[PDB]
């Protein structure tokens, strides 16, 4: 078959009678209101049984890794439990493996651990088989407790240098929320920097006046926080979040990013001031708090609300308005393979109340919610390519800021998607006349192009040219592939020890008032804290650039033979040449990024 | 380990410990009067993998063909239940082979729903009806072509013959009814003008009482313990009749005689002949339904399950692990405690399969069952003494009985094993009576039939004692139930061959046959649960193994490992080779006594 | 396993319970006196079978 434009598509009356019984199965619903949910899981688009199996064992070794800390803590009733979470892992291995099938084991007990880890509840220790004191519990006696909670899932590596001024501006060019600095040319009035506080961290042969001048200078402003958080309570236990202004700046002659000073607060005060890199006790405090801010941030703002929220109307837009038989469906669906399932466990579990982020990360969960929502409201999809980010927050200069590995292999990607594109849409639009007279792309601009109060994107107008879908399906595209990559999986590996990174700070502020283990989380929410953001971050279900469907032969999803022997491996080929320059870069690289890469990527959100 | 008696067991303590451990594992409960039944399935007894696959995919098969004859009614639920069941025989084949979701819930189950004659045994989790075949029969066509997705036995085509008759008496599911006679029973004047209709006249009967050719098979104790029921209001009628049957001079294939539906001879009850046409062959039909009632009953469930239940019992009971009879007899015991307990509480339960279909009602069958059990007589059941109680051993008189020459072959090989079991064990005649446990063993057995105990038991005081019980309860737990459970798919599942109730009044025939037959939504439960029954042959006799995963060897004793049991499996080698050669030259086959099929205890 | 500077270790109680076992391992005693000496010889490094063999046929041979 070859996928059609609806006005040249020969049999339109089958064709419109298909879009119905689509919008018959993707109904809209308010699971997360301001916006546009779909109402459950669609039988369609349930969790493939590879995707199970994946998953499966992941919350198998989280669910064992409990065990284990119940053994160690109050040092059979932990055996009995520790053997049926094995006999799962069998029954992955290989009663998953019948495959054909024509689920039981696999969709029962995945999808409802699942819940058990994103929803915190309190018995997560082994299914079929019906805060607690015998676990990790309450506060620490050193600060071996946090690492000792690794025991069936491996520490990560930034457990060991976190305290790094080097592994601390690693995080805003490698880390989690890699996106978030800008060029500045005068300081903030809010953040009134010194030369001395300068000269303590580049050394005495550079001047903070030199690098406003040469582009040297980079900010990195947590404002939102203010704006939207409010800070909880656990067990009466107060959560602390600020909203801090840092200052960075990269050596003369160019290289890598180099902390300066921080500012917990917004706006100055006499208890609130700027800590700088000579400081010690209270610097590492005032790191320790960014990073505080940094996980409510990525998490709510990077993460949840700009990868998966922000692509769930379009989700719901493309199946409702665009015929099975449309090119661009044929192009977007598979990068939506599991968005939808995804998104609906993160809505009922994960950021509800009693939820995980409820527990560990400091606001109140409605307090999240708004600081989700006010960063997709705020966002401008029109403008929001990654190469014209780039160019907007000034850190496209290779010779000043070089150590910027999001942007180097990101940039890369996005050039391997638009080409891509703009092979796709040329075959099928080959007038511009034939994308005013796309009646479905219309109609599915317009539900698109809707106010973000009623459900849309915001700034996704207009779709008149052929040139604004290739933006529109380039942007979908990195943002279900790389850009979900690029914040999904730091979790595991930079996010899932507490000490480096939490959602919360357990005392009061930057200016230390003791022992460090003080400022950290209860051991309860702790391991919680790893085991959930372990299982967030250690899935690669699909590959990018291998369109294939979700069902059990798992065969070819692309039809055409236009683009099944000729574009698609036109593209794989372009992954393929980056990925051996990325990997290249990434072995002359200490702080290691694996996120662009493309033999890992997915096609889509589904973790 | 060497199995070792209890008196000289270098360890005691332990032993009486585990024998401890063991009555509390192995409760007595009531689940039918009279006899000593098992408290549930006790987990050791649960049914193995192994088992639960073979009967899985037979079970799936039955449910298919439920399937088939209710798209033939109504001539997509059918559609969608056709493949949920589908869905469980690849399930099976599969999944199961790892080697337990799909196969504990499902098998046992779908089991409970044919034997109970539970209501829509079409699909399991997707939770009479006019949709399935159900009531008159149009021809007889209707009762064949309810075999659709199972296949037919062969004497739905064989069974008006008078030939096919005679071979129950001697092949069938009750091989052991006849009895040689000298003179005729007064209740049953049968004349010479009788005789000579079926004999022809160069034969009188005179000749046939001296020569010993003549055998009876009488069927009084049906009536002393049965009340005729109804289904949906409809009479359901059963007889105790007597049938004549006599072998050609000079030796033969028996022959049917003469046949009295009643024990008593009356206007309305009057002798039946070989020439007499339909009258007559109701008069076989009619004695097809009382053999249904006292198979399934006497020589089927009260003679083999029902009589072995209180042994088993016993045997785990008073017997140690570290006992080498209780090493004999153990693994002539799996599953038994499992089917018996699913006989129990849904086969001949009210509203079960045989509560039905069966003529009876339903507790009436049950004194029929007891009645057996409380005149059988264990010492004197040995099968070369019934044999000669009967009068029939004589192998050049009545010279086709499959059973007799068959099983007098498994009975010696099964002897032989045992004599030998015993003998390395049990070295002087002081071992048996010093053997505490034995004697504990014997006790409760050898008690009261209304107690609990099995009739005419003791004494058990000699090794040849001991002996005997070891082989005839190895002999009911594998050759006896092999010749009556498995004549129930190949015999037993087409209604008008046999059946349990008759459904017109008398063999005094008033009109078409398909009025005698059963009404279709039964005639279709009989077949499905009958082929249940009859088509799992699981374990096998002679090869000792567990009943877990591994499925390694039972016996540890290199003794029996390496020379006593390699005897034994030999001799039932050779004895299969004797029985294969004679079956080819037999119309009426009988594999039932073959030593590859014969399983190695009551377990379906 | 890969080390780590005391301000960086993961776990930094354990490593210090193992630093206060060394030095009741290795304590000072002056046998050539103003020089910071060792108490007889620490049962860890007592000298690997491998030297004892290399020394043991050397000084065999010079007896």
């Amino acid at each position: 078959n070859i996928p059609t434009l609806p006005q040249n598509d020969p049999r339109p009356e089958q064709r419109a009678q298909q879009l119905d019984k689509a919008r018959e199965t993707y109904k809209y619903a308010d699971l997360l209101p301001p916006l546009a949910f779909c109402e459950g899981v669609p039988k369609p688009d349930t969790p493939s049984a590879a995707w199970l199996v994946t998953v499966g064992k992941v919350a198998a070794a989280v669910a064992l890794n409990a065990v284990a800390n119940r053994r160690a803590w109050k040092r059979f009733d932990v055996g009995g439990t520790s053997e049926e979470d094995q006999n799962e892992a069998g029954h992955n291995s290989f009663l998953a493996r019948l495959e054909n099938f024509d689920e039981p084991s696999v969709l029962d007990e995945v999808n409802e651990r699942v819940a058990a880890i994103l929803g915190a509840k309190p018995n997560r220790h082994v299914p079929p088989a019906q805060v607690s004191k015998d676990g990790p519990n309450g506060r620490p006696q050193s600060m071996d407790d946090y690492a000792n909670l690794f025991r069936r899932i491996t520490l990560p590596p930034i457990a060991s240098t976190w305290k790094n001024d080097s592994a601390f501006a690693a995080y805003r060019v490698a880390g989690p929320n890699a996106s978030m600095i800008q060029r500045i040319t005068e300081l903030p009035d809010n953040f009134a920097v010194t030369d001395a506080h300068y000269k303590q961290a580049m050394g005495e042969g550079d001047s903070l006046d030199a690098a406003k001048a040469e582009g040297r200078l980079f900010l990195a402003d947590w404002k939102l926080i203010g704006e939207t958080l409010v800070n909880n309570t656990y067990k009466g236990a107060q959560k602390t979040v600020y909203a801090p202004l840092a200052l960075f700046a990269v050596p003369p002659g160019g290289g890598s990013l180099a902390p300066v000073a921080i500012q917990p607060g917004q706006t100055p005060s006499p208890t609130n001031k700027i800590y700088a890199t000579q400081d010690g006790n209270d610097w590492l405090a005032a790191k320790s708090a960014v990073q505080v801010a940094e996980g409510n941030y990525h998490e709510l703002v990077s993460h949840l609300g700009l990868t998966h929220l922000l692509l769930e109307p379009i989700v719901m837009a493309t199946y409702r308005q665009l015929a099975q038989h449309h090119p661009i469906y044929m192009l977007l669906i598979p990068h939506f393979e599991g968005t939808l399932s995804i998104n609906n466990s993160a809505a009922t579990n994960l950021i509800a109340p009693g939820g995980a982020v409820d527990l560990i990360f400091a606001g109140t969960i409605e307090s999240e919610h708004q600081l989700a929502l006010a960063a997709l409201k705020r966002h401008d999809f029109m403008r929001s390519g990654l190469p014209d980010t780039i160019e907007q927050r000034g850190v496209g200069d290779t010779s000043v800021l070089t150590d910027y590995p999001y942007r180097d292999d990101g940039l890369k990607i996005w050039a391997n998607i638009e080409r891509w594109v703009t092979a796709y849409v040329n075959n099928y639009y080959i007038s511009e006349a034939n994308v005013t007279q796309d009646t479905e792309l219309q109609a599915w601009a317009a539900v698109l192009s809707k106010p973000f109060a009623e459900g849309g994107v915001s700034g996704f107008g207009p779709i008149d040219t052929r040139a604004a879908l290739i933006f529109a399906c380039t942007k979908v595209i990195f943002t279900a592939s790389a850009e979900h990559s690029a914040v999904n999986f730091p979790q595991k590996d930079l996010m899932s020890y507490a000490p480096a990174i939490t959602g919360a700070g357990w005392t009061a502020a930057p200016p230390s008032q003791g022992p460090l283990k003080d400022f950290q989380p209860p051991l309860e929410l702790a391991e919680l804290q790893a085991e959930f953001l372990y299982l967030l971050g250690g899935v690669h279900h699909t590959k990018l650039g291998f369109y294939n469907s979700n069902s059990f032969p798992y065969r070819a999803w692309f039809k055409d033979p236009k683009i099944t022997a000729e574009l698609l491996p036109a593209f794989q080929r372009d992954l393929a040449a980056s990925e051996e320059l990325i990997v290249a870069a990434n072995a002359t690289r200490t702080f290691k990024y694996t996120y662009m890469i493309p033999s890992t990527i997915p096609m889509s959100i589904n973790i």
